[PDB]
């Protein structure tokens, strides 16, 4: 067994070497995680691909030999942590709120949150800022909130309880965060009860209540929460991996700036990769599983490498060269199969419209750290930075 731990930030700032040697033994390895965690880590595109689709591997927890908290199972009946029928149902209660179609009404509001909030960056008096408190943060939060209707100043509470789950100081650190995140949403739930909202979670409470059949009061709270904060979390990562990987990446950058018809591709060539989801979530063998000769026992948790996949050479040629011009086509940024992100069209509306806006109103944006200075999640389900100093002034 792995103690990815023992390995330190030198396999947070740039875990895709191991990965990479685990690959080249077999597809499936045991590992502990820097947070104490023993599970499996699946490698490889192919194989990677293959599980993520694979009905043996299922995501409910009733078939994993893993305890849940109390305050972990509050939360645990959500769509991500379900297998069909349940799944099916729940998410589409609200899929049609996401797809493409309907989230492209939302890029006018989007506009106007990325232009106020970077006008509220430079305006910074010495020209500096940090990119994840200015825009990274703030743009997902506000949006998804607003869909939600999250009141503005209860806001700053999710960051508090994110670093709380990434980068837990202690395992009791991570558990209250996610009980008062419980008591907050079972509040908020309730204050929409009786109330003519029109915002998301009002209509959702609207439909449990009216029937419980479609969506139980528990299934209300876990689809609030997962909505909440897979609905911003990974989008804060990836337009800070994203511009970090750009401006670290001088002829990138110059060749973007010169062809902005490229931004699309760009965000694509983000996501393959610093795509925030460095292993997707928790996969549970309904049955032994064998992997090219590995056998993974029922019950036993299974993390599906992504930033793993996105390294295969057979798939992506000259992986460790970030290009914007690169075909990405067919990535797992966003999963694969049934719990392929459901957030993915407002996922890249978002990223587009922020670094479109830096890009175009920052000529002379710059770094304004050295990689050495940078901290990265230890965690290997999370790729992403504490914070991500810039500058505009030369
Ligand atoms: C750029 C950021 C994003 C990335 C890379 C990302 C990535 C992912 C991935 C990889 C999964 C599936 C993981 C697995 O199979 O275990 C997923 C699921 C999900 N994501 Fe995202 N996501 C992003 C943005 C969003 C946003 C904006 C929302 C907001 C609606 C969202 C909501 C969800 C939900 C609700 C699921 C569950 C889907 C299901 O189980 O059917 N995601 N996301």
């Amino acid at each position: 067994v792995l103690d990815l731990g023992a390995l330190g930030q030198d396999f947070a700032a740039d875990p895709y070497p191991t990965y990479a040697r685990l690959r080249a033994e077999g597809p499936a390895h045991r590992v502990r995680t820097p947070e104490g965690d023993e599970v499996w880590l699946v490698v490889g595109y192919d194989r990677a691909r293959a599980v993520l689709a694979d009905p043996r591997f299922s995501k409910d927890w009733r078939n994993s030999t893993t305890p849940l908290t109390e305050a972990e199972a509050a939360l645990n009946h959500n769509m991500l942590e379900s297998d069909p029928p349940r799944h099916t149902r729940l998410r589409k209660l609200v899929a049609r709120e996401f797809t493409m179609r309907r989230v492209e009404l939302l890029r006018p509001r989007v506009q106007e949150i990325v232009d106020g909030l970077v006008d509220a960056m430079l305006a910074a008096p010495d020209g500096r800022a940090d990119l994840m408190e200015s825009l990274a943060w703030p743009l997902p939060i506000t949006v998804i909130s607003e869909l939600l209707g999250v009141p503005e100043p209860d806001r700053a509470a999710f960051r508090v309880w994110t670093d709380a789950f990434v980068f837990p100081d202690d395992p009791a650190q991570a558990q209250t965060a996610m009980a008062e995140m419980s008591g907050y949403l079972s509040r908020l739930i309730d204050s929409k009860r009786g109330q003519d909202g029109e915002d998301l979670l009002s209509a959702l409470v609207r439909t449990s209540d009216e029937d419980g059949s479609r969506l139980t009061s528990e299934e209300l709270l876990g689809m609030a929460h997962i909505l909440l904060v897979a609905g911003h979390e990974t989008t804060v990562n990836l337009i800070a991996n994203g511009m970090y990987a750009l401006l670290s990446h001088p002829d990138q950058l110059a060749a973007l700036r010169a062809d902005m018809t490229l931004l699309d591709g760009a965000v694509e060539e983000m996501l393959r990769y610093e795509g925030p989801v460095e292993s997707a979530t928790y996969r549970f063998p309904v049955e032994p599983v064998d992997l090219d000769g590995t056998v993974i026992p029922a019950g036993d948790t299974v993390l599906v490498v992504l930033a793993d996949a996105h390294r295969t050479p057979e798939r992506f040629p000259d992986p460790h060269r970030f290009d914007i011009r690169r075909d990405t086509a067919g990535h797992l940024a966003f999963g694969h199969g049934i719990h392929f992100c459901i957030g993915a069209p407002l996922a890249r509306l978002e990223a587009r419209i922020a670094v479109r806006a830096l890009l175009e109103r920052c000529p002379d944006l710059a770094l304004d750290v050295s990689p050495g200075e940078l901290v990265w999640y230890p965690n290997p389900m999370i790729r992403g930075l504490k914070a991500l100093p810039i500058r505009w002034r030369r």
